[PDB]
């Protein structure tokens, strides 16, 4: 099975290169990540939380990760040019909290100890791409606030603060509301705005969680009571949409099983996001994903990366 072939088959065409960020095309990059190294990473689903984990499996430019004391239905999946992984010693250097893994007190954990009690060892710094030697994103700052949506399912444009920088990106947090919201974004995120952008669009905002009357949040008086400042509107530099159009072909990652990336189509587009279709399977898996995100890659992205790309349901 060839993309060549396929494309011949379906007279179909692919999404070209140059319609994905060179992170998700990259191919030539050599994984060295190995089996059993250990190291430090934000948790998917508590993006602002960081916890120690092993490296539990390698597949072309991708690897499982697994919170060390922790049950292996919580392993995920990332590529090794990930920004959201952080080599041995990171958290102390920059001032971040660690969750230490199950069964130890944050007041008991030291790398040097840990790896000679578990007879591993740290992936080496030079395999990050971010490890804070990075220039900060212009005029985001911790502890200021934005209005941005919250994929709460359906969305809402919210009352929101920055509450972590690294590198080039910051964390967006919705003030009291619950945890699992967040995201890491940059300046250029179409879902981030400045604080009255709704009033100016004649939006609904939503204000924080049991904000007293809610009805009446007002932006100026909240920033007084909270004596924090608004991300500058300068800082806002929005990206263009992006130009995948309906039929391209390329590959995505399975979300039903990560462990695998399946022949996809562009189902349908939005300005910043695409539908994701299998070929060959059901349309009930279809998905939306942001154009940016990391899970999808131009055709032939698996073959360069020695990855097994799964053809379509035969």
């Amino acid at each position: 099975w060839s993309w060549e072939s396929y494309l011949e088959e379906q007279k179909a065409i692919t999404a070209p290169v140059s319609l994905f960020q060179d992170s998700q095309a990259v191919t030539h990059n050599k994984n060295g990540f190995k089996l059993g190294m250990k190291l430090e990473g934000i948790d998917p689903q508590h993006p602002s939380m960081y916890f120690i984990l092993t490296v539990a499996e390698v597949c072309g430019y991708r690897l499982r990760l697994h919170f060390d004391g922790y049950s292996e239905c919580h392993d995920f999946w990332v590529n090794a040019n990930s920004p959201d992984i952080h080599p041995a010693g990171w958290f102390e250097k920059t001032g971040h909290k660690l969750q230490p893994p199950k069964g130890y007190k944050e007041e008991e954990f030291s790398w040097s100890q840990y790896l000679r009690s578990t007879r591993a060892q740290a992936a080496p710094k030079h395999l990050f791409v971010s490890q804070s030697h990075s220039p900060p994103p212009l005029g985001f700052q911790v502890g200021m606030k934005l209005e941005a949506v919250a994929r709460m399912n359906p969305s809402l444009v919210c009352v929101a603060s920055v509450t972590d920088v690294v590198d080039s990106r910051f964390l967006v947090h919705f003030d009291n509301w619950d945890d699992t919201y967040d995201y890491w974004c940059d300046p250029s995120s179409p879902y981030i705005h400045p604080v009255g952008w709704c009033q100016k669009q004649g939006k609904p905002l939503t204000p924080p969680q049991d904000y007293p009357d809610p009805d009446n949040f007002c932006w100026e008086k909240y920033l007084e009571e909270t004596g924090a400042s608004a991300v500058p509107t300068w800082a806002f530099k929005v990206r263009p949409p992006h130009s995948f159009l309906v039929n391209m072909k390329l590959e995505a990652v399975d979300r039903r099983n990560p462990a695998l990336i399946r022949v996809a189509s562009v189902e349908d587009v939005e300005d910043h996001r695409i539908k994701i279709h299998f070929d060959g399977w059901s349309h009930g898996y279809d998905f939306w994903i942001d154009a940016d995100h990391p899970d999808i890659h131009p055709a032939g992205w698996c073959s360069k990366t020695g990855h097994p790309l799964q053809p379509p349901l035969g």
